[PDB]
């Protein structure tokens, strides 16, 4: 695949679609899903959420130029705000000259929290749970034998205590679960329910909340980009000056939460539209992103920007990225399925890696604009 | 208006739309917007964002039972996830018995940041700016006198310094701007560009970034809700026990960021779909929400939950809520316009107040469900 698409921004929607269809070898019927309104039929919409009276459209666009680990990728995006798609495509174009985006990710690990109350000895109870961790993990896995056959499953437990809260002592167990190609909520919640009676028997306490954590800090996706001074030169500014300007902008975000919020918002401008396009839960991605940004006790920037030993601008984005190819609405929405086909992703972590690449590209575009104005 | 909508959940989408139309007295044109697919014309969609190849639908629903400061309101919501609309509606139903939701909000005040570098004396330059505050404010208000006449405009400036960063000393001025019915990005960005040469002249430094802050902590919206033990009783638990369970869940969110992230995610399950339904920018609302949640140096719960002196469960939500009735897709999307018609909102702050009421209801619904689920 070649993702460049010259003159794409100036073609009509119909011509853009026909071009995409030809590039990907989409069927006439697949193309029909975008060529005509109503790809989400009312019986599907009515079964997705409650009190439905119709559907609501946002534009469906494709960003060009993206290249991930040497392979060109076309990126569908659904959003209402101008400039996002153009900035994504243009920054991807610059990235291409220097090898594109380089990405990696952790295993798709999610936390299931099991909150325990009603015991006077939470610190002791924690050791009781750890002593019997194998038994707990085995019980969790008995509950989802298919997942284990697919290469996922409960891998570990960790246990945290809050001995002094205004509501008394609490213990919180985390199941650490490989969820393969799911976002993971229903998967881990089910395991949390399954282990609850055993945890009560072990601790002598009362289980309260059984629920995933959206602070998915064991499910990280990583992206790198490199830009040379030559690429950033303007009529007004030399490329070296622009790079220094960008580093100044980054330092500003790193110290001032008023700037970091806006800086990170820019990243999410790139990410959320891909989440929507793939039928994924954007609230979950947002919560993981912003909570991770303040894990140090200070709300800072999700990206980093530096100058390497060669004087080149180098950027990173590492953040939680819980997304699915299966589960939720990723299967139910015919256009979510088409998006996955366009992307060509075969695992959820592959989708996660594309997400962070697009987030990094958007942040680069935002700061290049702010540093050159 | 009566927002109770009996049996709404079980009616057909067509019958639901008819009942809404009757209640609001919607025109034929308005009803036809939702009855046929493709309400967003491709010409409009193509002008909204770049590289458009089609459109993407999400379900469009209406939450029932909401009441804001004694007035019933219907709430449109666009989202993919089940249980949200039902939970919102059911919690709103319970809220009604005790006076519904009570809301307030600050003026629609947004920050424009002006970053200045390369000053050898940033602390001194800060005082130079403050001495000439009125002069700066006057210049900011020069271009848009329509905004001033509508009761908006630059109200104040604050100046902050970061004298020791790895890239040298930085001075950051904030223009504090009343943006009336806009989210405010265009308004404040324009003012920030306008005052920049004057700030350079005063400080002797170089202006770099001129940009709104999404941490809109001067644009707060507030909601309150009250629920009695009687309303929360289940087959297994007394209402009193359920209230204690909810308070335990709240304390858990207040101490553990792994819980707080999920707890706040639930709030945003309520809010974001209303933001989408009104053509507004949900990334802006998300960033303001979560950054505000950590302002104290610990990422905590946006809501609060307490038991009052009568033993009633009382909840609050106060958070940044920058939204518009004008600008971009809010204007150009026919269904964003329909959503505003359904809501009946006359100011952006009124929309903000409904947003926090829905966020508060959603959090309550989530905690109630988690607190009442039996151990298997
Ligand atoms: C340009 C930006 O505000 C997003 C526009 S909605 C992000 C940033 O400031 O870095
Ligand atoms: C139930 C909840 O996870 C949202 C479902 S997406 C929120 C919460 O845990 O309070």
């Amino acid at each position: 695949l070649d993702s460049r698409l010259p003159a794409f921004r100036n073609l009509s929607p119909a011509a853009r679609l026909d071009h995409i269809g030809q590039l990907l070898g989409l069927s006439h019927d697949d193309v029909s899903l975008l060529a005509n309104a109503g790809a989400l039929p009312m019986d599907i919409a009515n079964g997705m959420i409650e009190n439905v009276i119709g559907t609501f459209e946002l534009p469906y666009a494709v960003a060009s130029n993206f290249q991930i680990n040497g392979r060109d990728v076309l990126v569908p995006l659904v959003v209402e705000e101008p400039s996002i798609v153009a900035a994504a495509s243009y920054m991807a174009k610059l990235a291409r000259a220097n090898g594109g985006f380089t990405t990696s990710s952790s295993a798709p690990l999610m936390h299931a929290q099991v909150q325990i109350v009603g015991i006077q000895d939470p610190l002791n109870a924690r050791l009781s749970l750890l002593r019997r961790k194998d038994e707990i993990i085995e019980l969790a896995n008995r509950k989802d034998q298919l997942l284990n056959s697919l290469g996922g499953g409960c891998r570990d437990i960790e246990v945290h205590t809050f001995a002094d809260t205004p509501r008394g002592p609490m213990l919180v167990a985390h199941l650490i679960v490989d969820v393969r190609d799911a976002m993971g909520a229903n998967t881990v919640n089910t395991m949390a329910e399954a282990v609850a009676p055993l945890m009560e028997a072990i601790t002598g306490g009362q289980v309260r909340l059984r629920i995933l954590s959206n602070l998915a800090d064991l499910r990280l996706a990583r992206a790198q980009v490199r830009i040379t001074p030559q690429q950033l030169e303007t009529a007004e500014f030399s490329g070296e000056a622009v790079i220094e300007g960008i580093l100044d902008a980054y330092a500003f975000a790193a110290v001032d939460p008023y700037r970091a919020a806006t800086h990170n918002k820019g990243i999410m401008n790139g990410i959320d539209p891909l989440i929507v396009a793939t039928g994924n839960d954007w609230r979950a991605v947002e919560a993981g992103a912003h909570a991770y940004a303040c894990r140090s006790g200070h709300y800072g920037s999700l990206t980093t920007w530096e100058k390497d030993n060669n004087g080149h601008l180098v950027g990173t984005l590492e953040m939680p990225m819980p997304v699915g190819l299966v589960g939720g609405a990723t299967k139910t929405h015919p256009l979510a399925q088409l998006s996955l086909r366009i992307l060509g992703v075969k695992t959820a972590q592959a989708l996660a890696e594309i997400a962070v690449a697009v987030g990094l590209a958007q942040n680069l575009g935002a700061m290049r604009a702010l540093a050159t104005e």
